[PDB]
């Protein structure tokens, strides 16, 4: 007896194709639902994040930073924060961040109408925004986690935000934009892994790395960061919302899209937009 | 030849509703036997991850890295819990509550099925987690209060986790225990959407480790912990227990599993769940 | 899909049980030896690594948490190697034979002709790895000075708790490991992937060993070796105390705590099941 | 019940390997020069990523311990996702083509010319890639800056070390440093391409790439990126030991492994069962 | 859905592994002598790999704290990618394949002038494969250099203790450790040849091999690596040490235990089962 070989893997046209699409059905949903997928993702995002801070303040410790600095931490952070992505898409999620590629490689293949992209890039903006400072004020400031002791030896739960706080505020423009295209260069592809890998073993692992080598390099987010500087704001932390939503947040924004649509929407078009044809004429 | 084992949402959510609706015709008392399994499950993941990190609490290592390669391993070790409680067809409570009522929300189930289901798994839940404390992890004398201060790092640490959870005030248990069930729900999502073997095991080995080394409290774990904190004379009073740290915490999973996923995961797929049956 | 769960494991796990005794006695008491010189291979990996990180000066900062953790690390692939070449385990067939037994599918006389056969061979597997390659190695031998005895000082350092521990205390110790067991068991025969396989056992393995739980087999093999490197304990310390009670535990959980309640639950899906043709 | 085998032999591997080849010279010359690019970006953002955890795990007080020993393996940890995304994109790296494509060739599937075409568009790319993302990224970001201070600038100091050796070696070590990553690399590839499971493309690819990063070995297009970021943080090195020094070596070794080491070889085991396969 | 497993154990891990061990022996000459160069490459590529890696661990202050635990643990770590490349790629290893032939032999399906060509010309190969990198890799490379500097030569002084541990055996020793060393890596490739699935061959073989590199045990490719590129770069040993006091008692240990120790019982507990697998063929 022989078994029989099974095809694990499929890409080129296939996954371009599958993101076209993906992208194509994200119009034929109604506003409520798009609202409340994107609700769901950020209190994802802010629920993930709340345990990576925890664990990289307990690795933040008095005295091993003597010795090691904000590796061990910066580590743990990014080793536990993966696990959201999983969830997101798993559970039927929107994110502004992943829709960034797959809703305007639709618009570009004349599918979906501009109205509709305004629409669905606005609506999952808005509730991942809600998502993420709803979990920060309920479960996070409410939890006592992050609050200031003034005991060196227990405080560092809060020195630990403090300080990546105080990192993405004193950035400049340029900074924080190629950060934020970097960022969303990676979590594309691990959108695009999630769309390719078809199998449970190389869906978690191909995103953990990709979204572990987010964190571990240090670039930013506008969903994540959303969650770390309102949070930071609610316990007093050395900041203000000028230096957070004026400084940080819209460079973080306009990063995210260039590196979404035009860094690696637009060549991906050029390149597959002649297989994407023969799919459309066969149907 | 061709085929793509991973499907979420939609058939995720048929699944999960039927795992709900499947809980009532099991004429009482499998789910009795079931839930002391999942129980014992718990415990008994709960002392080897107690002794894992009571390694790594020891005397000096406490100076420098203050208390985070315990919690680290503790995480680490805990999550196998869930693979032999699914794997094995048991019943638990935080993730019971999302798929029954799922199945409730959709007119499956009555209220009074639900609230003997919810009650008989609590219930057997309590049974093998105190047991279990009791047989194993009070006798075995690993836990005993060596009063020398070079081999008491296996008691300390337990007095000075439980010591902790008895020390909180209401809403910040409620808050942790909705973050430990939304964790708990998602990996049994997972588990039912996956179906592979290969997520089978590392979706719910993350998501059970960012519950614990997050700081969230768990129902089960909870009465495991602190009842075994009890037998062995620790600093905590058995009011400190029942009344501040499992009645928060059971509030909050419930709430988790049953408004924060369930509801709004009901909203948005109600209507493709109405067309399966025809 | 590549699993199941809760009934079809039943199924699977009570006819792999049956099998057992189609078998011929030498057949299986190869295996039984087969699989007792895996443990004793994998202990001899597992003790050189908890060696080397119970250093002299690494002891004074940690203590022995680096050494039991790389010793739970590696020894997960011992019943890897049972599970895919056919072998037939003592702990782990104590749950396999037993519902066998109670859904009457074997009989007595040949279940504990089986449990005999698989642990004799099980002692002889480990006593013979113990001599013809750990103490032959010149591995575990003292020398005299803090700065290379950290591979011996190790085994003086365990074999000398496993003994000290009283009737109870080993009882329930066992009992934890041949649960994990068990539940190891299970999961190799029900989670079908490769995968699966590894990741599903290895977990199970390093929880029991870093855990501090007492196997039947794998004490038999530090025992020995303890005994035969003169280290500071005894037979009767070594016999008596350590192994008796272990047995009992173990088969205690493997064959009362967790297939006795089981075999009550999926009772009529086994029934039907064997009446379907 | 149903039986599985989602591994294949070295018998089709190879078989499939020609077929990959042979397929990337019948692509136009511009989607081809976008997949380079590409393919160079990706490697850009991994090496920035895996400088930025290597310098992070580079204190000054964790130095005095453990001198250069961690940093490098979370290097290695964090380098090899850029295959990764690379394979699943449809891109093409040089290092790949370079035993993808001989074998198209001596297999007489391609001709003398589309092979020099082919790998000059990639080597162009991704020198392109490289260096786009080296300025557009990791000089607008102030990472990699000389803050001169030893508590922050060990970001910058690593660089320097790191770049400093690699510029130091002899003609002889540079290239044979390069034949063994290209032989990671290539096999590598191998994999990708005959193993077909998911588990199986991440972490077949995960430990060759952990192993070339973490044994010193020096690889064509990641050098082309931390040399020329080099030159832009104003390092301690030179443009001459940047490009005559470790570029030509390191091309040459990258090229003579791929191309003799695992290219004879492979076509002389398995070049009969290929006119097999044919008819 | 449909149910899918991939793992068929036991039984079939048999049959197929002789019929592996049979096809090494309808080979040719040249083929198979270049699959062992390629071999040996791999191995001593993987070798130096993590000597590398473990003396980047050895670093002078390191040491005085921890020893040799983590050199030897990220060794481990690393070596186990030599046989996944050897498995892909359609190579003839002699720890491995010693096995496999043991079992076509046994099973009447090859002979002895036959068993002793393969084995002759893999051994070959891999000292070939393994000199030649040793030499033209590793040695001109300077990695393993002695600077005569305590801050700089960790990449050194490893090695020079490596060897100096292993000719400081004696015959028994080494022996076990070689019988040992086999136990596993055959098992390693039983468990790819029975696991037809992605994680499966990755993650068995990588943690069959760090456990065998972390016990200690001496395989005969490696040592090769080892104990020339040490002779290379002058470290206190000789080849006498080399050749007469670990590489005849390894190999000899790795034969016993592919031959002897495992697959004999794997020949008793299934002889008949291959017999049950012709006369139903057809």
């Amino acid at each position: 007896l022989d078994p029989v070989s099974i095809k694990s893997v499929c890409g080129g046209e296939e996954s371009y194709i599958r993101c076209v699409e993906y992208g194509k059905k994200k119009a034929h949903y109604s506003n409520l639902n798009l609202l409340a997928k994107a609700i769901l993702a950020g209190m994802f995002v802010g629920l993930c994040a709340h345990a990576s801070g925890i664990a990289g303040g307990l690795f933040y410790y008095h005295k091993l930073r003597e010795i090691v600095g904000a590796s061990m931490s910066v580590f743990v952070y990014g080793f536990t924060f993966p696990i959201a992505f999983m969830c997101i898409i798993c559970t039927g999620s929107d994110l502004f961040t992943g829709n960034t590629l797959a809703v305007t490689m639709a618009l570009y293949e004349k599918k979906v109408k501009l109205l509709d992209y305004l629409r669905v890039m606005t609506i999952s903006l808005f509730g991942n925004y809600v998502g993420a400072v709803s979990f920060a004020f309920f479960v996070s400031y409410l939890s006592g986690a992050f609050t200031n002791v003034h005991a060196v030896e227990k405080n560092h739960f809060f020195q630990f935000l403090n300080d990546i706080a105080e990192k993405k505020v004193h950035h400049t423009f340029v900074e924080c934009v190629s950060l934020a295209v970097g960022c969303n260069i990676f979590v594309c592809l691990a959108v695009y892994f999630v769309l390719t890998l078809k199998d449970g073993a190389g869906y978690v692992f191909s995103v953990f790395f990709a979204v572990y080598a987010f964190a571990i390099a240090g670039y930013e987010h506008i969903i994540a960061n959303i969650y770390t500087l309102n949070i930071a704001l609610m316990v007093n932390t050395k900041i203000t919302v000028y230096q957070a939503y004026i400084k940080n947040l819209l460079p973080t924004l306009l990063g995210n899209y260039i590196a979404g649509a035009i860094v690696l929407g637009l060549p991906l078009y050029f390149i597959y937009k002649e297989h994407y044809y023969n799919f459309e004429r066969s149907k």
